[PDB]
This record gives structure tokens, sequence and C-alpha cells, in this order.
């Protein structure tokens, strides 16, 4: 087919990357982490809509990896909330130990030219992102440290809310969007170099997000609420509000966000509610933001990883322009990392101070005493 | 005078590497790692053994940074021991933001190439290292990723016991030196290139350790035993397994292990330890760990950074060879340091396997039946 050629043809001519996949949390259910001679399970899956056989199938080019994990639920708020940082370490250690494992499928990435350098070697290229601020437990020093460990996301919430935001699903609201000190992170997380996504947010707290954001962000995985009314959606005015922060709206293969009923959820819906966005708020604000692995059954024709090939030949059928496909399949969010680096070289390159941590004090005055005492001493030697 | 012109030839041929400095902590105790707007006090403080000014007035050719937090004190187990993961990584975060925000002085390094590299651009080589197993929570994959932000020492206890070894100063003895998970704990430190310090560790451990261990080791700040009787110092027996293990003990300027009375403690006594170690398993063998800013005041001769002229110069005025005391300065650490990375790149090159966590399952039975035919429904597609 002349259609597929096409499609086949722009998944090598540019990396399709994709906004958000959870199969390093299908490894924690599975195999518990222990990847040790798996291999043959790794490539061929009993579970999921994720392996390393069908990514190479559906030419994905590059991922955004989720190191998710669930919302404290512990009684005891000090020990959920530390539970979840000691979790989030292990989820980017699986990440990292299956990428580094795996090197002739998956390399490694952290910045665009890390992406297409990926890209050029034949690799997925393979990026990080947390899903919740639950996972840093109040840490903006934890934070700082998981952007060394190679996350280049930060979802503000998953399905609750934090001491930062107020996630979409649950009622009532705590702080009605951002609390004070959600509004003093969205500073650092444009100082540090780190995507804000807005997926899982509130309305409310996507409205104030965009507007105080001085970096583009993205939607790693949510739809649109004018074809289907949905919390987790994005509503015509935080579109508008997308393109002026210059972010991307990475479209969602949830079947509850794509059709009322979700069995009669399609390609056909996903491509509806990319032409929807990029016809608004133009190509180059829209991206994939699949959710696989975040579900157990994809729409009809989006079943797992190996069938990109089909939403990019139908994006394509249905009018969308050569030019404009590579911006969706990850052209757009390529420039959104590269806007987001090039944001936070200009802060750091000015010297702007970075957000501490509030800390208890550790010396009593007359500990404090005795080394001005000391160092005194040592000045009269 | 000629033997101080010798030892400033010296300290400019050759970088002098101190094993272990808790300047970090200083400013977790003073600045409560707030270090915005204070370069003034960060370059002349006014409490302990370590600044900018007298870093560089001392001739320090390098550093291991200590990210030491205290063993913990909370009756619930799970929180405390959770909290020291976090304080980990907000030590961890104020070492890397020390180092990024004065490049003129500090300057980050993780390797024998690295610490050449700084070295030769005239910066003091700043790698770090943790203080204790407890600081990791019983967490391998925490472990791995603190390798990951630059971690390439671990002291196996402070003072306290862990899961994994017994600490010297604390009475009874736990595991009776190294457990079941400590000596697991040693194949997997060896695996990823971790550098094992056994200083703090009770001489039981250190033997099983020493033996256990197919990477050279070292202890970052210990003295010696016969010299002067401490659970803190090196027996004879143990110097000599360092030396089979082909590792270094790297001396402590702490008075306590340098003499009977704290007060009379002196530069002399530091050059007695070297000697000693020298004379008995050769001075490849020999360090220097000062563990400034881990006491409130030195040796007379050695009260702080500003100091180590007068001991490379005190090296060479008892007789050390000019070859000898260069080793003893920091190629001797560099050597372990590299002999551990190429024990990694060995293991990691034969494809071992890694230590894995022990972690709850996540799904029941239901839900993994689910999965399966739901992939089943997939393949049938
Ligand atoms: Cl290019
Ligand atoms: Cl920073
Ligand atoms: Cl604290
Ligand atoms: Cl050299
Ligand atoms: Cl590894
Ligand atoms: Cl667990
Ligand atoms: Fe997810
Ligand atoms: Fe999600
Ligand atoms: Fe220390
Ligand atoms: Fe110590």
């Amino acid at each position: 087919s002349p259609i597929e050629e096409q499609a086949t043809r722009l998944l090598k001519e540019v990396p399709l990357i994709d906004g958000h996949n959870d199969f390093p949390y299908m490894i924690r259910g599975w195999f518990r982490n222990d990847i040790n001679g798996q291999d043959a399970h790794l490539y061929d899956m009993p579970i999921g809509q994720t392996d390393l056989q069908r990514l190479q199938k559906g030419l994905l080019g590059g991922q955004f990896w989720s190191a998710f994990v669930p919302c404290p639920k512990n009684p005891d708020k000090e020990v959920g909330s530390l539970e979840a940082l000691r979790q989030t370490l292990q989820q980017l250690d699986v990440i990292h130990r299956l990428i580094e494992r795996h090197p002739t499928i998956l390399q490694f990435a952290d910045s665009a030219a890390s992406i297409w350098s990926s890209f050029r070697a034949g690799r997925v290229a393979s990026l990080i992102g947390i899903e919740g601020l639950h996972q840093i437990a109040d840490s903006v020093s934890a934070l700082r440290m998981l952007h060394r460990l190679g996350v280049r996301y930060v979802t503000l919430t998953h399905n609750c809310h934090n001491a930062f935001a107020d996630a979409a699903t649950v009622s009532p609201e705590l702080h009605g969007g951002l609390s004070r000190k959600g509004e003093r992170l969205i500073r650092e997380l444009n100082r540090m170099g780190m995507m804000i996504d807005l997926s899982h947010t509130s309305h409310e707290a996507q409205t104030q997000a965009l507007r105080l954001s001085r970096a583009p962000v993205i939607y790693s995985h949510s739809s649109i609420y004018s074809l289907r009314a949905h919390a987790r959606n994005v509503t015509d005015e935080n579109l508008h509000l997308l393109h002026r922060n210059r972010g991307v709206v990475m479209i969602c293969f949830l079947r509850e966000l794509l059709a009322s009923e979700a069995d009669q959820a399609t390609l056909a819906h996903v491509i509806d509610h990319i032409i929807y966005a990029g016809t608004r708020i133009g190509y180059e604000h829209v991206g994939i933001g699949s959710d696989f692995d975040g579900m157990l059954r994809g729409p009809d024709g989006l079943h797992d990883v190996s069938c990109y090939p089909a939403l990019v030949a139908g994006l394509l059928e249905r009018g969308v322009s050569e030019e404009d496909v590579k911006r969706v399949m990850g052209l757009n969010v390529i420039r959104v990392l590269e806007e987001v680096e090039r944001v936070a070289a200009e802060l750091q390159g000015a010297g702007e101070e970075c957000l501490c941590d509030e800390l208890d004090e550790v010396w009593n005055e007359d500990i404090k005493e005795q080394l001005t005492r000391e160092r005194e001493r040592v000045r009269k030697l």
C-alpha cells in the first residue's frame, strides 16, 4: 500500500516519541524488578501492552518511560510519603537496568541531542518521567537528585492531591489549583530544567500552571474535553493557554477518555482528537501520549506498542500533511524539551537562587558557641 | 626553606586526595543547606575546619566529601530508616550545589581520569562517599541510584549496627562481623564499582570483608591499633589482610585515635602512624584520611585544611622518599578507585547478575489472570 509505505518512511525519517508508558510498573508487578535471566519474557511478555519485540515492530523512535509508584495509602502520612520515595528509586533503578541490559534496542536519553543520537543509532530513545509529586516526599532536594538520575518530566499529581497541586479525579478540592508551595515549585522546575506535565491535574491547576510557567509544558497523556467530557481531558480554555505557553498536548489512548462507552473506543477516535487540537491550536502543539500499560485494554486498532504505524497511516489518510505528521510524531516534544533546557540554561546563567527544603536545627546554641569559640582559637594561631 | 619548597612542588606535581571531610554536614548544621548569597561565609567560615579559602591555601588536590547523616533515632524503625534516605538525598544535593556554584575551586570527579582532569585544570577533585549503610534504607536499588548520583565509596557502618554489618563502637555485637545480607552486598558493591570503606566497622567485620572482597577496599579515616588501642583503629591482622586485598589505610587526624589523652595529639603522631603502616605493609597501601569537620579540634599542627603542606614536609623530614610521599598523598587511593572500576567492568562484562530488593506482590491472582487473558486476546488478533 502507498500510505503504509509513506508511514514506514516517516517512522524512519523522524522519531515517534511517545509521552507515557508504564512498562516499568508492569515489570514491578510481574517480575518484582528481577529481570535476571528473563530476556525471553522481556522480548515476548505473557502480560501487558509492551515488550521488546513489539516495541521494535511498531517502529517507535523514543519513549518517556514512567517511573510511577502509587499514591500513599498508609494511615501514617510520614511513612507512606517516605515509602513512595524509596519505591521511586526502585522504579528508576529497574528502568536504568532495563536500558543497560538491552543496549541494542534501548538507549538512555535526557535531551534533544541524546534523543537524535539514539534515533540515528537505531535505538528507542529512552527518557524518564515520574508521575506525581507524592513521589518526591516533599523534598525539593530529592527532586533535583531525580533530575540527576535522568528524570526529565514530573507529572504534578497522579490520582491524589499533594502539598503542591490538586489531582483531577479526587473531590473535594484541597488547594483549588496550585498551592503556595506549588507556585514556588513551578519556578524551581523551570530553573532546574524539569519539564512540567499537566496530565492528571485539575482544570484549575492547569490554568494556573500554564499562566505561571516560564517554560513550555506538556500533557504526557491527556485527550480533548470538547469531544469527550472527562476530568482528565483538556478544556478549550486550557488548550488556548497551552498555545500561549508553547506547550504540547500528547493525545491519550485511554478508552474512557475517548468514548462514553469504553468498548466503543477506536483508532479513529484518537485521530479525531489529534485533528481537533491540530486544527484549533496548530499541529506544532500536539503529540502522542499512549498511556500503554496504564490500562488493561486499548482502543480497536491501538491494542499495543506494535500499532504505531496504523496511527501514522491513519493521520495521513485523514489529510494531515507530511510535515504536520512528523511534528505530531516527535518533533514537537523534542522542541519542548529543547526550550525547557534553554530556559534552564538562561536562568542558571543569570544565577537564580534555587528552592531549598526547610530543615530542622541539628545544633543547639551550646554547640554553635563551641564551634565559633574553636574558630576564634584557630584564627589566633 | 628547602623542605617546604619540596613539599610545595609535590603538592602541584600530584594531587593530595583526602579520604574523608564532613564539610557538607557543617553546611547542614550552620546554613541548613541554604547557600544562596553565602559565598563570603563559604570562603571564610565562622565555624569549622573547612572553607574555600583555607582549602586553596593547603594545596589539597582532591577530596572525598562525606554525605553523612546520623544513625536513625526514631522509635519507629521504618520511619527513621526512610528518614535517613531522604536526608542522604539532601546531603548529596548540597554537595552537588556546592561544587556547581564554585566551579573555579571545585570540580566533580567520580573516577581516576576525572580526578586527574580536575587536578590538571587546577581544581580540587570533588568525590562523594556516604558514611553508613543505614543511609540506603535497606534498598540495594537506592544504593545503585546513589552510585548514579556520584557516590564512589560506602562506609559499611557509622556508629550503629545495620542489617549488613557491625559498627566498632557499639556493643554488644549483632551479627558478629558481616551478616548474610552483608556478605551478599559485598558481591554487589564489587559488581557495581562501589569502593568499600571499612572505617567505623568492627574488627571482625573488617576481617570478613577483606577476605571476601574481589576489589581493593579503603579505610577512609582510621589509624593504627598497635600505636593507639581503640575500636576504630586497624589491627596488625587487618593491616596484613589489607595488603593481600591491595587496599589503602587512610590515616585519621582524630585526636582520640592518635593519643590516650586527646589534648596531647600532634602532627608528629599522624606521621608516626603513616610510617608504621608504610614500613610494615608498604607505602603503596597508606593514605591520608583527615576526618576534618568530624571533630571539634584537630591535632597540634593539623588544626584545619590549610595544614596539609606541614604534613607533606613532615613526612619528607622523617626520611620518607619523594615517590613514597606522592603515593601516600593520592596515587594509592587513585589506584584503588582504578581497580574498583576495573573489577566492576570485568564483572559487568561477564554479565554477572545484580542483587535485587525483595518486593511485595502488588497484583493478586485475579489481576494476573485478567492480564494473561488480555494478552491471549491480543495474540488472536
Ligand atoms: Cl536534526
Ligand atoms: Cl542545580
Ligand atoms: Cl529534615
Ligand atoms: Cl597521569
Ligand atoms: Cl548496574
Ligand atoms: Cl516494597
Ligand atoms: Fe502511568
Ligand atoms: Fe497516568
Ligand atoms: Fe564523617
Ligand atoms: Fe566518621
